[PDB]
RNA sequence: GGAAGUAGAUGGUUCAAGUCCAUUUACUUCCACCA
RNA sequence: GGAAGUAGAUGGUUCAAGUCCAUUUACUUCCACCA
């Protein structure tokens, strides 16, 4: 019931069992053999090399150390070559930096080429700091492995673990740095209660200061923010979570929640009670990696939200979902239907030439004078948010992300009501609307 | 059919025929006999005394001159007493300054008490500059009185004659100062096309200058703006009217625009086409003079319009109507119905104590973080502008004018649709909506 | 692919566009995919 | 009766509103009712 006993039981959730450890060790042995046989230069890095990986998430990182002189294309060719040669099976899928993902003896492996630099200043490939991260952490993280695993488990259970665009949260490496800086999970959590959007953590200097934004200085590269891709809102969520946990510590904070199946009827009743327009833009998912797709979904949904705000539909929040074959951009608005008529501002009464020009247009209704200015009634070409978005997405597809917008150009549809509640978007609708009691465990 | 021809056909509408001119003289005969009987110091002033009133708009002005020693109360009692004695029929209804309205041999009369002071500066009673107004216009208006009639008829036809709150247009006295200034109706109309909201007209100096506001300076009182009560919008409407007349002169500018009757069903159709929420607050009309009522209706309208704005009902315009029994506050809104759920801004995430208090509130839905701050979903008590206004008027009756607010306190209703279209508000709704035909 | 920045060009909307909606050229940086 | 200003005294709403919604005391003009 006290934190210490909570943390004891939480360890059972985050520490790999021996069987998984063994499986890891054997795959490592086979990998070393295959790599030694190739006469190639490599280093084991990341959480496997440092024993800071989470139970159930074993993945080995092998880095291939190439001459700095190699072209980016040579780095790609050789890296991919070696990767395919040493893995039992493999997939090649990446946004910018080339690497091979695959499996050795049932264990997942990233085989990543990088440049063998003397110093990680003026990095040549995106991943060149990673060998230096490992060397910096290796003799500083000893005996703190399980503190790292607690922080990772805590973050993961609360959906803010990982720096990738799909999460915009805390990387593993960031977790390790925090644990070195504060000494323990408990100390990190206690101090994070006092973090601000201006907090700078400089682990190499042993220092917390104030800057322009939240910045965790990489001890390997003073210019690098390790928390560069942690969103303001996810920072906010972690700070609030640390405050909640200290107030009432519970094993529940390490237990992930999953969305409940909600009947389309609970949904109908909820939307009816809210009195809002709830609708989605649906279109075929571009065949691109997550790290390209997610910022494009984010862009498309903002541009449309922004359209809905300037057209006076009073959008509340938006959300999105990428399924296997489709994407959905979700919106909720306060205004289900607006009037046809609106006001357009004309010139001041003194300005005769400009008043003429304003009055020259034929309208259904007479212009009028109000507070020394001419005004006119005009008519909208749409009166519902759905009609607005049909128009907007048809004509502004191009501004909705490179691949998302091109897909929307080819086909999109607007869905609402039970048709929507039948789409795989109920978790996102529930979160968007702040529906109580729709998640469990 | 050119400009000067239009102006001459216009005279038949503004110049009183000799029979009503005679009607006035023998009422003035009977007035001077009755007043020349109690002694009484009195002086005929106003438009009758300058010969500048409109055809069929004959009212005589008689001013009782009282020594400056007379109290506020004795000016009232003694002045009212003389007015009652001298008039065949009489009514006593006023906002501040006491007078008697009545009839003598079929002619309307005002009997007005005032202080006979030297210099109309540092004024004692509200009406003290009027006899001096007349002493200035005496000769200066001779041979120009028909140009005055032309201007008054032009303003009267366009709903902008009169300085009273019901109108907020041009006073008869102002009309005479303009004709004295510019020389003719035509010259006034020609020049007024170039008036701004900043124009200052000083007749005593004989100049048009640019000042802080529209200020037609009284020659007998340079502190006083004769156009004090002319609304910016009615100035704007006159200036435009002048531009329209000079661009294409017509006798139609001198005839009152037709009432143009619209039946409930056509009005209904138009509202449906606009897609707006159109409704009224109806209540019993306070038994008060117009000059007290109309500023309160304006205030009530504005206060409710501002409520509708901040409640996101997107009001377009408002209007009001006073009948014999009832008053109506009319509104058109872009939003017929709003959602029950809305967003309310909470504190920045760093502020632990305020977040805690923000989150302690009992709500139907879970609060959320957006761009570094907490937000709550909250639930409205009303979802339509009619129910919103019902709540507002019940709760804020006190802020809606002294008497108008008191009447709303005891009873009001919100009315829309066929029921609203049955009410005598059709003129105001058409004006509000810019309805044509 | 997304974001930030600098120096520009253009279309549309409007009585009126440095100001709103978009389109576009160059040079900068950054982030995600490994950590 | 409405409006503008000078010195304030409250209440309500809100996480917090010297900034939102209202209430009130004194002084000081102004406007409409006649012109
Ligand atoms: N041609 C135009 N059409 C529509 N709106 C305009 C136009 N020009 C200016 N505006 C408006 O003015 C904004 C541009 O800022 P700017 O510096 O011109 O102030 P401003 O418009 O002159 O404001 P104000 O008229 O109230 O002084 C725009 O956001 C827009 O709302
Ligand atoms: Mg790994
Ligand atoms: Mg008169």
């Amino acid at each position: 019931m006290k934190v210490e006993e909570i943390l004891e039981k939480a360890l059972e959730l985050v520490i790999p069992d021996e069987e998984e450890v063994r499986k890891g060790r054997e795959a490592e042995e086979e990998l070393r053999r295959r790599l030694d046989e190739l006469g190639v230069e490599y280093v084991f890095v990341g959480s496997y090399a440092r024993n800071t990986w989470l139970k159930g998430s074993l993945e080995i990182d092998v880095f291939l150390l190439f001459p700095e002189e190699f072209s980016k294309e040579e780095l790609r060719e050789r890296g991919l070559e070696i990767g395919k040669a040493v893995l039992d099976s493999y997939e090649i899928r990446y946004a910018e930096h080339p690497y091979v993902h695959g499996v050795v003896k049932g264990v997942e492996v990233d085989v990543v080429p990088c440049y063998k630099l003397k110093e990680p200043k003026n990095i040549k490939s995106a991943v060149d700091r990673t060998p230096f991260h490992h060397k910096w952490l290796e003799g500083r993280i000893k005996g703190k492995e399980n503190e790292v695993r607690l922080l990772k488990g805590f973050l993961k259970a609360n959906g803010i673990y990982g720096a990738e665009y799909k999460v915009r949260g805390f990387s593993g490496y960031l977790c390790e740095l925090l644990i070195v800086f504060y000494g323990s999970f408990l100390e990190t959590v206690k101090n994070a209660r006092r973090w601000t959007r201006r907090t700078v953590i400089d682990v190499a200097k042993g220092e917390v200061r104030k800057g322009e934004e939240f910045f965790v200085v990489d001890p390997v590269d003073e210019k690098r923010n390790v928390a560069a891709n942690l969103s303001l809102d996810n920072l906010a969520r972690f700070v609030h979570l640390c405050r909640e946990f200290m107030e009432a510590p519970s094993l529940g904070f390490f237990k992930p929640k999953h969305p409940l199946e909600i009947e389309p009827e609970r949904l109908r009743k909820i939307v009816e009670e809210r009195g809002t327009a709830v609708f989605a833009v649906k279109f075929r998912k571009p065949d691109i990696v997550d790290d390209n797709l997610y910022p494009q979904l984010e862009r498309a949904s903002r541009k449309i939200f922004e359209f809905l705000e300037r057209e006076n539909f009073m959008p509340l929040r938006s959300a999105f979902k990428a399924s296997e074959e489709f994407c959905y951009l979700l919106f909720e608005c306060q205004i289900k239907e607006i009037s046809r008529v609106f006001r357009r501002m004309g010139p001041q009464f003194e300005d005769e030439r400009n008043v003429k020009k304003f009055l020259s247009r034929n309208r259904a209704f007479r212009p009028f004078i109000e507070n020394g200015r001419w005004w006119a009634f005009e008519m909208r070409k749409f009166t519902t948010p759905e009609e607005g978005v049909r128009s907007y997405a048809s004509t502004h597809w191009h501004t909705l992300g490179k691949n998302v917008g091109e897909s929307i150009r080819e086909y999109f549809e607007i869905i609402s009501g039970e048709k929507l509640f039948k789409e795989p978007v109920t978790a996102e609708l529930c979160e968007m609307m702040g529906v109580k009691d729709c998640c469990c465990q």
